[PDB]
């Protein structure tokens, strides 16, 4: 892609829903052009989709939490154990990291009580799991996953 | 709100695109009545935004990082890093948590040296910082900030 | 409950054995309302019982310790630990916390023998015990779980 | 003090309603010279108060908590830190203990902003702070610190 | 014992070659008496013998170690693992301490290939050893283990 | 030294007080030569002295404790440190190692309020340590420093 | 060997690619007698060999880490551990340290992908791994191995 | 560069004084085309320099250590500690890692005597560092850095 594909992705992340006479005027380009850019994008496989962003707080998400999860060596452990995080209700998000070489769960519950019957115990009941630390989420400074272009 | 309203929240949080026929058919009420939900939900803040889903690997962010850093205590050193650490272009998330009781940072960068340049060279030379842990995110088991309703 | 079930608590959290007179004077209300608020207190939960506060030292219990104990993952380990624990004699207090993601025990012993003895001997003796580390309290700085309307 | 009086701090331990009669029969003695052995036990220091025991639940103290507090060294930092922490509203319980050689705070609260505002932020505002590592209780598996003969 | 057999066990520890006319003189008692009196130490348990001190270091003792060693937990692990160690030729001292609720072990050997093949090496053989840090002696401020008297 | 010598050591290490002629047959050499033998190791530094061996517990030395102790650097700091500690009454051993990078420091004291007297306030008031971790030793399974020669 | 030896070292740990003359002037002695003792020295297995200095970048090895291996305790676990880290392609340094007491792996890759495929699945898949903890070189601010005289 | 390049160089990492004829033969092309690849490399600073292999015991380098040093925050002093560290004789390895986002620095010495004169010493006195770890290598499983292609 050029630049103009990057200044249309650069306001898609923020606000899919501006008109495209408004962007066809915020990047000077004929508006059946951007158009088509827009559907090449989608084509090519670089705009996934477009989400509705749901405040959290809206849906009484209060206990938010990131866990660590270390896994038994051997076999297939390790990759099976990151699909079975990446299954339980409330994770949203799953990644094997560096440095503690283990996974790194992002999730969010209503209430202590959810984040213990559909997360912890569940973890728990995992074998190959060696050791979890789980931080409990105080305050959201940021939180803008959507955002991929400074 | 309603279950009415989950339901329709159910669907935009994953497809925002959907034209109000077809999700008016599926959970069954007028389409004026839908609209007047959905728009509804976006005056009362729960729905805050509509954002384009873009493919990290297609901007290259090939160097994504987790990082844990710790504040020196009194005055308001805490509050204050964790605004510092919010401005970093590529930092997408900021928290403060407990157990480690420090601030984890999500980012994404396109290298090694722009990680270094924009990110590490930065937080370096923060003189309230009193540790960092970078964690190398090598797989994305998965990454659904999106989904809030399961 | 309310305000004044609220005022009642206050005191009796610090000394049951106020007399109904005193605390009616107190709070100004009727001493019969006083003991029948008491009494629903009592009836509804909220009070679960009276206790003598006894003196640590004047049963020479001078061997406190807190002690961090890590279960297996698996099966029904984690809650069966968690059983276990709070049988042994001299234990007080068991809790589950997050962050070490494991059991903290608090107990109260005579001597480092009777601590060995009673305690240590047999969670060594534990196998679904992964870790365990004992924190000797050798300063009280303030011990009033009695306390609870500040 | 004798076994007798032992036997009678075994039950006023549990429970400190329990008429002269029903006690003087169990452990068979004289209802006077119960009465007698009573008063002096707390002439003596050995029973320091009656106190109720409520709760917590029933005052929505939902937010638990266990903190480690690491102070510099130097000075009076250490026994400075240790006054200052068990002065904050919601702290029971503050003790220095060897092995982390550091304070162990327990705290409870009815949320986590009650939390964040009455305890951490402050404790995060004292400059002689080294670190802090709060573990959020979010089982009781027992607390019954009443229990000081088994 | 009384004071007489305290300021006689303080010489003692420093030198035990010095005449019973010189200690007598010092803390000014009849021969016949000291004699008696170290005589009773002896019997009693108190003075367990008399040891040269020999200069590590010509014996060309320069790879100094103390070790950490954790047991898996269940059976009769710990108590048996500290046996092991014990008998481990250079080994020393073995202790069992709360804290880190391990072993600790002190060492001597003439080079580090000593070590590897009479320490290490067996200990590494140890199946309920979970973990081990061996920290390297650089620098002996003092070792005077002899002096129970200050 | 030579063969002859070490056997000697060997004997000295555990019982300086066997007489000449026991070990001159015991090792079969004159006992002229013994003594000779001896009065030359001594001169030469190899036998620092002779100590009575002494039951710490015959002392009431209940409370043994190993502390690491960590120290700031630049200056001349931790060799300062090194010095300090180990003036402290009650410290018989006094070490910096490697891995850990600090200092190690064994002592004894009859009980935890000596201990908290005599070493830790002591320690807890200089301002170069960074950090104190106290392990309480409530377990001597070996301790036989004396022992060089295996 | 002598101090000649040890210049003439000092000069082929740099550059050995410089003639015989050049060496011979620098050093001041006949070219017949450095030819000798440098063919002396690689007989005798001082020199071990003669190796071309490779920029690791125009190979495009940008992903340099060091890791480090614990192993399980038993049988000979360790020692087969070591050999296997030490076969897997990209592995050029393996050493067992003490402190950790494990292993200490420096490889180097292309790309994560490389790094995943090569070194850390493998790694994943052998069962007497306890643990793992990959640092990621982002900076090298010196690697001259073959400097050994300063 | 090409493949051919890369056979080159892969013979050259290992033995760089193999003739020209020789390596001709091995990669079947002309001697000239050979020397003259060879000569685009050294000019293109693919190859570096030619070092000679020595054997680090035949120098009595017996004490090798790697060192983890971790910098304050603010300023420039992480990049100025990595210069001083890499300065340090001995020293022949030094790089920044993530995970512990820290230094790593890689020396040899021939004692432990030298190791203390000339490295920690000299790191003990540089205020900057906040801690220092040294992992004490006691075997060599493997250390070939000059091998660049597998
Ligand atoms: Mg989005
Ligand atoms: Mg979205
Ligand atoms: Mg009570
Ligand atoms: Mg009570
Ligand atoms: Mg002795
Ligand atoms: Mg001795
Ligand atoms: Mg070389
Ligand atoms: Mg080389």
């Amino acid at each position: 892609m050029d630049e103009i594909d990057l200044r249309i992705l650069k306001i898609l992340q923020y606000n899919a829903k501006y008109s495209l006479d408004e962007i066809a005027r915020e990047i000077r380009i004929p508006k059946a052009t951007l158009s088509y850019r827009i559907k090449k994008l989608e084509k090519d496989g670089v705009i996934k989709g477009y989400y509705a962003y749901i405040n959290p707080a809206s849906l009484n998400l209060d206990y938010i939490v990131i866990t660590s999860v270390k896994a038994k060596y051997g076999k297939n452990y390790h990759v099976e154990l990151g699909n079975k995080l990446a299954q339980i209700p409330g994770v949203w998000g799953v990644y094997f990291v560096l440095g503690d070489n283990d996974f790194i769960v992002m999730a969010r519950y209503k209430t202590r009580e959810e984040f213990m019957e559909k997360f912890l115990e569940r973890v728990m009941s995992i074998p190959e799991v060696e050791r979890t630390s789980t931080q409990v989420v105080v305050k959201i400074i940021k939180e803008s996953p959507n955002i991929v272009i400074f």
